[PDB]
């Protein structure tokens, strides 16, 4: 049994754990042998120490994250719109994904896909 | 392969269909053993005939449907925000889910995924 309430809680924790910068606190949303994946990108990787270096490496410039929209969750899935805004050598830069999260009846993320393309980063030169 | 561009006109030609009610057109983007689930509905339906019915369920008013941000496409999947909107004894409601479609290297959708829960279907009395 996973609630509506809970699942879109943890999405507001991970958001407000990216801004941050907070890994232990992401990384403890998920469960053990738990997947993350960004779609265009590399191969998922699986349990606690991947998922840890995968944001970790999301995370070498300070994040602006916003949910854009409100959370969709039902049944053990949640999905949402979010921003993550940055700033580096003087431009900003702004990317617009939508992640899916699984959940077990623990509470806990099993899996989270996050899509993006380059159509939704949004960056003057 | 499949280009972003190709995967977001589909997204809008389905959009654009269930506005016109056009049960073919919205049928002809899907793969012959294709499946189409709503997270906390029924179980998947699976294949051609099963996919026009549970589309037919849906139009049974006319739908006012707009995709509310980008859609993100990449890979070979695309995931959308919007809404859909209705009419029926006199009160508004509007719906907000987000949608996964998947494609095959043909082009066509082999999965659609929709989630939205109580949270997202907005309504006066």
């Amino acid at each position: 049994m996973n609630t509506p309430e809970h699942m879109t809680a943890v999405v507001q924790r991970y958001v407000a754990a990216l801004n941050a910068g907070d890994l232990d606190g992401i990384v403890a949303l998920f469960a053990d042998d738990a997947t993350v994946e960004e779609g265009g990108g590399g191969e998922p990787r699986s349990g606690t120490a991947a998922i840890r270096e995968f944001y970790a490496n999301s995370l070498k410039l300070p994040l602006a994250v916003e949910l854009t929209q409100e959370v969709r969750a039902v049944a053990n899935e949640a999905a949402f719109a979010f921003t993550v805004s940055f700033e580096y050598q003087g431009r900003k830069t702004v990317v617009a994904p939508i992640d899916h999260f699984r959940f077990n009846g623990a509470g806990k993320v099993v899996s989270m896909r996050a899509l993006f393309g380059e159509k939704n980063i949004h960056a003057g030169a």
